[PDB]
């Protein structure tokens, strides 16, 4: 059973099942190949006419695994996973700019639905919208009374996305994968009601790299959210990531990534090395571009991969974009899974002390912090086993010595205490914006992981298992995204207090949910906030 | 969606018709290994089971993928992670795993007679399941080849579910389980089979890696009496990477290190009865302890924790022995090897650099009867240029490490592929007159690092991936020789496989072609280790 829609640039065939149809693999912009690769993406000038879109879209390509650094298996499947057949088998190239949308049945261009916008999380490096079906939620929607446009996009990640240094920065090609977000939206503003949506009522929403990029498109262009006179977005949903302190595109830690991705690539001592860039074929530039250290090893969250500030795109680091209020502050909900940090402590395992994680720090993470701040900072983090994450499992859970210390810290200054600090300043220089804050905990008693890291796309994305935290979380998002309010649309359970109301958040479990002074681990969170510019990465 | 059903001697089974083949997933043949049964000889069912779904997809025996007590934190974490209740019951795991899965020609009825193809998973003895074997596109093949068959393929008790040993165990007469369910599962295909259109007397069993060792200690099983009721329960064996296993006792003392590590992980140490103690321990605890020890997945790679070993009765000596005790059912026999048998498995110890420190590994982890003497002499026979090692014939590329290309070439040929000549030979002298025929795949030469490595056989041959010349031509000779007896006899073929003893020639297949080859490669290597068979006891 198959549905044509008609638009300004294209038309589009999708499927209708279950109640719900479904466009994968809708051009947005034009494929960054050859010419367009390491370049900001392009709209489509000429009509596209028809493309079928009831298969699988493509994926933007992967960095899984580095090619070049980490242990030996991991180099190995690194390589391995980059060849042509495999590239081939999972729908990966370089002409990824796409995206899906999905609707519930018989919805029309007279439709004025609100509309959905999701971005992927993979630290940068990976993620597509392959594997982030709309259905269950969609049907949700539904079920409330309140349906609504669900679109998933692709962007460029990794070396496609994110190369920096001063070569880039002159050509205009910082924070591709920003742009590549941006330009969706402005795609959305122009093809979307023919969908059947309300392009005046579009919310943004990610996970990890995804949540920081919702943060990131507010910020976008000094705040400016504005495309042919109107604002490009209404809301804004963000799990497990906002502002991130980051040095300058053309910084130390982005000009040594491109010189290295150069030398691999082939392309060092040429005159133009981000012209040669664009000559060299595919799996060698994969190749050079994952050469780099990857996110799953000792590196883990010092990203080789992320947004940094650039003048125009990303005008200046995140939190001085928001003190000096240059961002587009929309109604917000912001959340955190309760042990964010556990994922990312797995590898660096040898990170046993205060010394070695202040070492650590200064090695890899933030080149602006002396020894002395750095001290400071971690030391306002108990040795005491049990004051780590998994929180409150008392001796439980300690992988190694350290372990849970050190995922706190990570889980903290990365997201959890990070979501405080930026709570805070948006309530401080926009206090009549509302936002809402939660923290999940329904995952509670996972053996070392605790209620780890992307736990959300299963439970709340994808509703499994089926449960309170399930329904809850749904019911306030696709309220907010209904009426710009959680408490809003269809009957809530609890009302969902205001952050700046009190600095109340909501926990959730399994069972119910509570709410809470958004207080915990004052000491940690008072010198991150007092000092939050030396933990630029 | 249409059902079929097929009453047999033991209940009836629903099973489903899906493009001309007709298929029972989860078929009992043996009642569960649980409570009072758990580390015992598996046992038929004494009554009728009445009439059973098997539309669905069956469950699998307790799975080891990695150690939840050694190797690398990582692995430990999600060793760990793997074995709660919930994915545990997501993947259908558990102790009640004695199934089968059956496949047929539609229309098939018990009157068909057709040969039956029985095929044994390989996973290091610590994993696999029928699951992911499922027979549908070699089935087709046989159906458009006119040579159809039925396929079975069975689950059995693998790591310390199937191949705890120990004194303890040994006495108990609760040796080498897993091998017990494989011919529990072939007593079974002998009684009910015909009444799925099957003809007994014409079962070839195949196995891959552990698999394939496991059809040779079939025939080799209680001094090779292969008998039940009179007759043979197989007429011929298909050997895919691994054959004969030198391996010390079940008693000896790197099995009784493992069963006395595994009781005190359960929390069973210096209780009066240690096994019957371990059969009291819950499921998930007692996974974990039997998964604490190391997995293949890991330094101690090949160096496995569980495996088969001699007991006197089942297994009744080294399987070298065995062989040239002339004390194992001979019967026609396929056995072949992927090129590149080793690298999968020198991936991990990437340590191990240098002759003295190969020599260093295999004595702390792997052969407790050898010299140093003798394995340095062994070790030596391989040369340490890039060129010579594996992926062979590949030049200076694929070195993942210095000295990796080396270890590669040593590990796989004594493990499989110079094990398989040797086996060959020692055949061919207590048996001349049975048939044996042999390759080498080289389909996937190439492959970056890992070359025609450990396991391609799944893709290439049991499902066909991707269609060409090596796929048609294997798959073509194994359904010959399961309709025949005779690789060469049935469908027409393009290149009669000669019979190994007349001039010890083996097929090499590749991708496009094959070629008939010497099987004399690496000779000084090959030399060494038939000499020198016994030192090399695991
Ligand atoms: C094959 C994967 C299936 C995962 C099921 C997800 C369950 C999530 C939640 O809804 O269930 C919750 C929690 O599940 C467990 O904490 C483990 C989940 C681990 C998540 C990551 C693997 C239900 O548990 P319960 O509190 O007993 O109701
Ligand atoms: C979805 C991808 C898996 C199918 C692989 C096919 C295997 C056999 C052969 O036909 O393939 C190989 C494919 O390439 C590599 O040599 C081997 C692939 C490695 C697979 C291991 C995971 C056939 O090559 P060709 O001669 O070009 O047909
Ligand atoms: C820990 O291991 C990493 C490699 O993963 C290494 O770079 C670092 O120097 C080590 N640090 C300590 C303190 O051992
Ligand atoms: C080593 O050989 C002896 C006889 O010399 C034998 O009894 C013993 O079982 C062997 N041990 C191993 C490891 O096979
Ligand atoms: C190699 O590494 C393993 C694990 O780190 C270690 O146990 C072993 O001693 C090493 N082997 C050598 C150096 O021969």
């Amino acid at each position: 059973t198959t549905v044509n829609v008609n638009y300004p640039e294209g038309e589009v065939v999708g499927v209708s099942v279950l109640g719900i149809e479904s466009f994968r693999g809708v051009p947005f912009a034009q494929p960054p190949v050859g010419n367009l690769r390491l370049k900001p993406p392009v709209r489509y000038t000429e009509n596209i006419g028809t493309k079928d879109t009831t298969g699988i879209g493509p994926s933007c390509p992967q960095m899984y695994l580095s090619t070049g650094n980490g242990e030996l298996l991991f180099q190995l499947v690194g390589n391995l996973i980059n060849i042509p057949l495999f590239q081939t088998a999972t729908l990966s190239s370089e002409d990824c700019l796409t995206l899906n949308i999905q609707r519930p049945a018989g919805t029309t261009s007279n439709s004025s639905l609100p509309v959905l916008f999701w971005i992927f999380g993979g630290g940068f490096e990976l993620g597509t919208n392959q594997y982030y079906d709309g259905i269950d939620l969609l049907t949700e929607g539904i079920s409330l009374g309140e349906p609504f446009i669900f679109v998933a996009i692709n962007y460029r990640v990794g070396g496609f996305g994110f190369l920096g240094g001063k070569e880039i920065k002159a050509d205009g090609s910082s924070n591709l994968g920003l742009l590549d977000q941006r330009i969706a939206l402005e795609w959305v503003a122009d093809n979307i009601a023919s969908f059947g949506g309300d392009p005046s009522k579009v919310t943004i929403w990610g996970e990890s790299a995804g949540s920081i990029s919702v943060f990131d498109q507010m910020a976008l262009y000094g705040g400016n959210n504005k495309y042919k006179g109107k604002a490009l977005f209404r809301g804004g949903i963000m799990n497990s990531g906002s502002v991130v302190p980051a040095a300058p595109v053309d910084g130390v830690k982005a000009q040594a990534i491109y010189d290295h991705v150069v030398s691999e690539a082939g392309c060092a001592g040429t005159s133009d090395t981000l012209a040669c860039l664009r000559t060299v074929d595919y799996t060698k530039f994969l190749t050079a571009v994952n050469s780099v250290p990857g996110i799953v090893s000792y590196s883990s969250i010092a990203l080789s991969y992320l947004p940094r500030p650039d003048g125009v795109v990303l005008i200046d680091s995140p939190e001085e974009i928001v003190k000096n209020k240059q961002y587009a502050a929309v109604p917000m909900i912001i959340g955190d899974q309760e042990d964010e940090g556990t994922l990312f402590a797995v590898l660096p395992n040898n990170i046993t002390s205060t010394a070695k994680i202040v070492q650590y720090f200064q090695d890899l993470y933030f080149y602006n912090a002396t020894k002395e701040q750095l001290t400071a900072f971690v030391n306002t983090y108990p040795t005491d086993i049990t004051a780590g994450s998994p929180f409150n499992t008392g001796i439980f859970n300690e992988l190694y010595p350290g372990f849970k210390r050190l995922a706190a810290i990570l889980g903290d200054m990365t997201f959890t205490l990070a979501r405080r600090a930026f709570l805070q300043l948006c309530s401080e220089v926009n206090p009549d914006v509302p936002s809402w804050s939660y923290l999940a905990s329904y995952d509670y008693g996972f053996p070392f992981l605790g209620t780890f890291h992307a736990t959300d796309i299963l439970q709340v994305f994808y509703g499994v298992l089926p449960n309170y935290a399930s329904g809850s979380i749904q019911k306030y998002y696709i309220n907010f995204v209904t009426t710009g309010d959680p408490n809003k649309g269809a009957a809530v359970d609890i009302q969902w207090p205001q952050w700046s109301a009190k600095k109340n958040i909501l926990q959730i479990y399994a069972t119910k949910a509570v709410i809470v002074a958004d207080n915990f681990r004052a000491k940690s969170y008072e010198y991150l906030y007092n000092n939050i510019g030396i933990f630029r990465i």
